[PDB]
């Protein structure tokens, strides 16, 4: 079965943001306008028995400083009075300013996507769905002590931990516009949880990372991939702006299949951040919805056909509405290819809440009309080898080979 995070409390807190607004709302309503909750298993958020419960499983990778200072920050920002200059200090050295500002539901906001999160992955673990959605997580720059990006806690590391605690392998597939830092970050030093993260990168461009390592020598330039046991265990493709569904799903195809078949992992955890959409602000890549194809659903559909227990994520995406008809066919293709039952969504936005909302032409499609690779292919591959070697990890170099 496929299972959903959704609740009231829930539905409210993920809507209490200023910069996401709405959208969770939008998404969860689509799905449902398209008639396909009855097929998903409900998966409440997860709730603690005491604040030092809560604070327990927050800090298994925030430090205790960080949590406090975003729970204070939540104090301040239900209070009358200007923060103090002291308090601002505080603020600033965890980065709780800039794009991470404080609001009056930041830590509820916040914790809300970890209880998602959570809940999805035990619900994995014991087996009672096959894959699980949460549309409400998938915030993958926050840092142990450091907020990111609008990330200010991050679930998916939470998530993650709880699945290797459950030998576990898991693998980490994020398709967010962003390098996943975060959670690479959180994993650099681990075998068990291998990262791997398909993004644009150029200089200036936020984080900065996920790409060559630039160093004071005349030397190439070479691609950090983890360290200590961890070393070749954390893998990244940048791409140049510009690409489409099929370059983008040809680049990043064969890794998936060889990571897979490498790693044979546990549970794949994958990150759907929908900010690489022709019609999304930044105007970075050319991806669509397209479902006749669409790179997110190509990369969905190949990693669902492993038949791996899987979480998926939200993540980015500031065009609520385009956001909302991605998920919805990621919803819908989803329940498809495990449930092997047909899906037929009407090619027009059914009327609904946020009907409105889905102008001018009001359809399901998104408005729109549609050697470096070799590089990195021949790097990844060699990378993979590395980190199957160093792990002493059994397969088929010429199988694997051949993909690319
Ligand atoms: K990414
Ligand atoms: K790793
Ligand atoms: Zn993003």
């Amino acid at each position: 079965s496929v299972g959903i995070v959704y609740g009231d409390q829930y539905r409210q807190l993920c809507c209490s943001s200023p910069k996401f607004g709405d959208r969770y709302a939008l998404v969860m309503d689509l799905i449902n306008a398209y008639k396909l909750i009855p097929e998903l298993s409900r998966v409440p958020p997860l709730q603690w028995d005491s604040p030092s419960r809560m604070y327990e499983a927050v800090t298994a990778f925030h430090s205790t400083e960080y949590v406090d200072a975003l729970k204070k920050l939540q104090m301040l920002h239900c209070e009358e009075k200007e923060l103090t200059a002291d308090d601002e200090l505080l603020m600033d050295s965890f980065s709780l300013n800039y794009d991470c500002p404080g609001f009056p539901s930041v830590f509820d906001y916040s914790l809300a996507a970890v209880q998602g999160s959570l809940a999805a992955a035990s619900a994995l673990i014991c087996r009672h769905c096959e894959v699980v959605i949460n549309w409400g997580g998938g915030w993958h720059h926050a840092k142990r002590s450091e907020a990111s990006g609008f990330c200010y806690l991050n679930d998916i590391v939470l998530a993650i931990h709880r699945l290797v605690s459950s030998q576990t392998r898991v693998l980490y597939v994020d398709l967010d516009l962003h390098h996943g830092d975060g959670v690479e970050e959180a994993f650099w030093y681990s075998p068990r949880v291998v990262t791997f993260s398909v993004h644009h990168a150029s200089p200036g461009f936020f984080p900065g990372t996920g790409t060559w390592n630039m160093v004071d020598n005349d030397k190439l330039p070479i691609f950090l991939n983890g360290a200590g046991r961890g070393r070749f265990s954390a893998f990244n493709l940048p791409l140049e702006e510009g690409i489409n569904d099929l370059d983008w799903s040809n680049a990043i195809g064969p890794i998936l299949d060889s990571l897979n078949i490498v790693i044979q992992p546990s549970y794949v955890v994958v990150q759907c951040g929908a900010d690489c959409l022709a019609t999304d602000p930044h105007r970075i890549f050319r991806l669509t919805n397209f479902y006749p194809l669409s790179g997110y659903l190509y990369a969905i559909k190949k990693i669902l056909s492993w038949k791996v227990p899987t979480l998926i994520l939200g993540g980015g995406g500031y065009n609520f509405p385009d956001t909302a008809r991605l998920w919805t066919r990621v919803t819908a293709l989803t329940i498809e290819e495990v449930k092997g039952k047909k899906m037929t969504i009407s090619p027009e936005i059914p009327e609904h809440s946020y009907f409105s909302r889905y102008g001018p032409d009001f359809e399901l499609d998104i408005d729109y009309f549609p050697d470096s690779i070799q590089k990195h292919h021949r790097r990844i591959l060699e990378q993979l080898r590395n980190y199957a070697d160093l792990n002493k990890l059994i397969y088929d170099y010429d199988q694997v080979y051949q993909l690319y």
